[PDB]
């Protein structure tokens, strides 16, 4: 029920935004935006994809996203949730203008307005959380996301949520260990069709963690800090992007 309380706040924030920017207007803004990038194609590229996250401290999310791209990130995740992470849609605009790689909107997405809104602000990918969405809503949200040319990162925490995600038509499934189930990805990944993209969203501290997820079948990992804390996010991302290739074999 606590999640209902959190979602009530999200629904209030969304409703207040819709009062200023109507559904008709946000649809017009979404249609006007440059088309979304082919996120599936990016996720199918060789190597483990690094999805580097912008969060909050950060006076210039665009500059951070640029460092992420320079380091070889596959996708930039932008947290737009205000109440805990001090993110905003403004961050999505800033990041979108700064990088050429796909951009994921990371937020609690619970109603269709937010889908059009994500697109209007340049997102290529959008987070859908199975634990937050009853199946009827999950399916509706996934279909609308795809109808706009975006890809849903469908986040699960249990085998049952994974089954729900598959039934809804998910193409990309992310495993979040936090409700922390430290063996979440391994409990879930093997059960997925080989054709579905697997993302480990939790517990990536360094190259060893990325490699461990890679060895368990991950196609990409999400990393937030301590890319920032490192003081050198480009280098930190570069190290993860090239994980397993160091030390280099003698030449
Ligand atoms: O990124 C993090 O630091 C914590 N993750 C989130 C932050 C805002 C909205 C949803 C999530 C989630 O993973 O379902």
């Amino acid at each position: 029920t606590v999640l209902d309380s959190i979602l009530e706040g999200v629904r209030a924030d969304v409703a207040a935004r819709e009062a200023s920017v109507s559904l008709s207007e946000i649809k017009a803004a979404a249609a006007a935006a440059p088309p979304p990038l082919d996120v599936m194609a990016a996720l199918r590229e060789p190597g483990i994809g690094v999805i580097a996250e912008v969060k909050r401290t950060i006076a210039d999310p665009a500059k951070l996203a640029q460092a992420y791209q320079d380091g070889g990130a596959r996708i930039v995740s932008v947290v737009t949730e205000q109440r805990r992470f001090q993110g905003s849609l403004d961050d999505l605009d800033a990041v979108r203008a700064s990088v050429s790689i796909p951009v994921l909107r990371k937020d609690f997405v619970v109603q269709p307005y937010q889908i059009h809104e994500a697109r209007a602000h340049g997102a290529d990918m959008l987070l859908l959380i199975v634990a937050a969405l009853e199946q009827s809503v999950l399916v509706s949200m996934l279909d609308r996301t795809e109808s706009l040319g975006m890809t849903a990162l469908v986040e699960v925490h249990t085998e049952q949520e994974a089954d729900r995600a598959l039934k809804a038509g998910a193409k990309v499934i992310g495993v979040n260990a936090r409700d922390v189930d430290r063996d979440c990805f391994a409990r879930i990944a093997p059960g997925l069709p080989s054709s579905v993209i697997r993302i480990a969203e939790s517990g990536v501290r360094g190259t060893a963690d990325l490699l461990a997820y890679a060895g368990a079948g991950a196609d990409a990992v999400l990393v937030g800090e301590g890319l920032v804390t490192s003081g050198d996010p480009r280098a930190a991302v570069a190290d993860l992007v090239t994980a397993g290739t160091h030390p280099s074999c003698p030449k």
